[PDB]
């Protein structure tokens, strides 16, 4: 098994951690800013997903989980982290403060072969959205690897399907999310930019300049949605579009993409592990070409499972 | 001074009242509500959203007072028995939402009222009027039971008009994002997808546009301001500046005070208590492929709307004389 | 025996969900204004508690292969209890909390009415874990389960009374004219009857306790914040131990003692009437105690209904 | 006439500013923030909770115009490095939250400023003032770094002061319901109980009450109004009417403008942009056993406090001149 390390224990760090403790590899370390007592608690009790299906026990310099030992490091400098020291092949980077390669390469300085960013990268070797472009992963070329963002992860797979089947002329989109970002979240809809359409240039390059978007932050706890109005190149029906997605979910994108025929609300998708959950009842078609598709996604649960999917894959290509 | 009454005292009725008392062109006389005098007074005075009432109120067994004026109160569940001919009231603003069917709302008429105005999309109604749009299709002689449609339609109809007239419209899909079936579920923690009638309502006020616009809604747990987010294909080449300019011009012009263009990076709460039917978010306008166009329209789903209601009520008042 | 739920609001919904995992009785019928396809859904999918087999039909349902009949009526006297052979009716609309109203059920052929709210002139009020032994099947027909707040306060306030004795109390309940206003923005101060009601389940505590409610914008979990002066010297450890004991003891399953540091949403889908927040307990000058108890205002209370319903059924059976 | 400067532009600095600029007794001539003028401008202009700024604001490169008054902008993370000397700056309102030690706060003085005022409770500060309570215990010659405590302490202390003067206090417990380990957790869903320093703090402002009161906090997701729920035992016999009169009297009196008595059936949002330290919710006063008393006091946990800051800043200014 291959030793992995999580760096930072924010929300993503925690969720990733949670579903990671899987066969293909093993988490042997966390570098965090919180004392064993506190990590301990965070792992076990969840504000959004409930309570920990496993077991947890706190100690001075390390942690135990299901009898699995985890050393606890507190260093804000990756240069000084002991990977090669600790047998650490791959670093999962959840701090969000080293998102740039120049600054992320320090994990490799310090004895780690690979860094996987749980956010969008700067000057990274590659960006991989699982279910879409993963063939593009070249193990001998790439060291710092981006998982993109959770919106990109929802958008790319959806947009991919449309384009393969019906072709994409162009499209506009709105990510309804759970500068102006300064402002109080609780009383407001907050409009803003999104990078997730610009990110497509990285994982789906034929689609360059074809899609643009924006975000609306709203005061809802967990589940977000992508609202996508695209024009296609050939005649389609509500029916034909929904069946593309029905097909693919039983198919190539099983576990990446879900089709929901059923009338649910955003919180029904709490703790769903797909990147995109197509809301079948909201598919619209105008003039046989113009297409609206709504896709739900959990902001953390889905994303983090694609992080473990990616980590699994890298671990697999080192072997 | 034309004598008018408000049936029902929901948020609409309350909010209409608030700025209606403050309109001179007609005078408010009566009301009908299930609320006791002390209660109604409080309701006028304190508001969670728009803040404290500008003015002064006082409370009595069967009547009120506001800012120097006498208002009668009734509790009559039934329109017919409603004592209209007596208090001598021409026009009944129907805000209860129980009487939006022509027949139902024709009782006010029978009971001595002339013309009656629905603060909601009406059924089998003589006429639906969105102000800034078709307010011209109102013939006082032909129409008695009149609807002001829904506040969403009042945001969407003006935007869609400016685009149609200027660039022509091909197709559109709108999503509406509503501040507070699937509707049975608890909306506090949820984004609730649902249907909207605002796109089909256009058939009533903008008939050349039938079948061109369809849409849906998203209810979010936000207190007041809502938005319409529209994606249309237009009939000729446009840009961001061109679109945005069309809205600036019209907000200085013929749509003055109906439609507003905002250039700033604001957030939904900032349009709180705003009186425009549609507030265009200028930084949000986008154009793809020269044809496809995103527009964002903020609207306060109580305040803007209930201003058009005063508006609609005073036209009828300015007719009916003539 | 055969039980009917009148009303299918949030309360009736949770009761029903809880009942189905019970052998003691079987819910045969629901009266309510919803369509079956909707009713199916409300059941099948829960906003707060997560998720549930089900299927629908014009006039009836199938939950776990079991036939639930669906009525839609607003007058109870005209419901077919006798026809349906329903002995006990769970009154969850809370339109009928007055008794002279709650009886229409009795005239429609139902033996016993169980109010999921405080009664008005009810034959008795029952808080399970406190006064249930005061239930007399002979004399008592319309029976009130009190409120979810009364079900938190009463098991906590007696444990305190028996062990240390109570002198005085003021309390605040923090709930998830003034009532009318939007709950979404504000803290809404309002009245509570939960203190007044002890006078019907713990009469010795009469006018020793008063209270008020703070309505706050949170989805499910509520808390009671109680400041009592007791009759003898205590310590935080003394008080917290009374609860730990009672939670393994007579009040097991009704009351629970939580030692870990948690927030309200942690107590979601918890069946207990009161969950003591052991890290919040305070003592001032030996006699003045602060206790904080969480309660799921739906789940817990609901389970206390299935417990009351269960009791009454057994009692009839004898 | 006395040039004042705000250091930091968060909710508090901003709210303080918004209120200060409208004050005659003294002058806001500079702001030190990490933010570029265009944003400061937008932040003063548009307020999410309190609404839109009553007035006018223009952003320029190195400064602003606010109600036609020139406010110099600074961005230097180093108090030592600020030209309080050249700008003629006597008092510095310190709102960043980072300089709350006296070790740190004193710099603004090393940099040429007479007095510093912390918009939080102080760590090893010279003095802590709650206006309406301990004001006159300010000593200009011996006190350099002054603390205005927290918003809660500011609610608790006038209230507790009132009850004690009239009825005497034996014992108290309290709960603060706060708007906006356990603090770690996600806030939008839950009632989060936590600790509160508001009761210890009374040790600095009303020392004789030391040991008599303790409290806790309950954080709930509401925009901006907070409350103090107080259960206290008094030394002598009271009625609901007696208590409520003590506050009615005080509010027309010694505490006018600090303490309000609300008789009306109101909810928390009705007190938004109220300037008082505590608003007594008169319909919630209870008395059990003639002795045990419950009082509820609302406070706007930005706007009231902010105003106190300006009251305290005003007070400092009026001494320097008294020299």
């Amino acid at each position: 098994m291959t030793r992995v390390a999580i760096n930072g224990f924010g929300r993503i760090g925690r969720m990733v951690f949670r579903q990671a403790i899987e066969s293909a590899f093993e988490i042997v370390a966390i570098n965090a800013s919180y004392p064993s007592e506190t990590l301990a608690h965070l792992i076990k009790y969840d504000t959004v997903h409930g309570k920990f299906d496993g077991t947890v026990e706190a100690f001075e310099d390390h942690l135990l989980v299901d009898g699995k030992m985890i050393r606890l490091l507190n260093n804000r400098d990756p240069k000084e982290l002991p990977w090669t020291d600790l047998g650490v092949e791959v670093v999962i980077e959840a701090t969000g403060k080293f998102n740039s390669k120049e600054k992320a390469i320090l994990h490799v300085e310090a004895g780690a072969k690979k860094v996987i960013l749980t956010a969008p990268g700067k000057n990274e070797d590659v960006t991989i959205v699982v279910g879409v472009n993963e063939d593009q992963l070249d193990i001998t070329k790439h060291t710092v690897i981006s998982n993109a963002s959770c919106t990109t992860n929802c958008l790319a797979p959806v947009v991919k399907v449309l384009d393969e089947q019906f072709g994409i002329e162009n499209g506009l989109m709105t990510t309804v999310h759970a500068l102006r970002r300064a402002r109080a979240c609780g009383q407001s809809i907050i409009p803003t930019t999104t990078g997730a359409a610009k990110a497509l240039a990285k994982v789906l390059p034929h689609l360059n300049g074809k899609l643009h978007g924006m975000a609306l932050r709203v005061p809802t706890p967990n589940v977000s949605l992508v609202d996508l109005v695209v024009d296609v190149k050939r005649d389609v029906t509500v029916e034909a579009i929904n069946d593309a997605f029905k097909t693919v979910a039983n198919g190539a994108l099983k576990g990446i993409v879900e089709f929901s025929e059923e009338p649910l609300v955003s919180i029904d998708f709490n703790t769903n592990t797909h990147s995109a959950i197509i809301d079948g009842l909201s598919t619209m078609v105008m003039g046989d070409r113009k297409v609206k598709v709504l896709a739900w996604y959990d902001n953390e649960w889905g994303y983090s499972r694609r992080v473990v999917d990616l980590v699994t894959l890298v671990v697999d290509e080192l072997a």
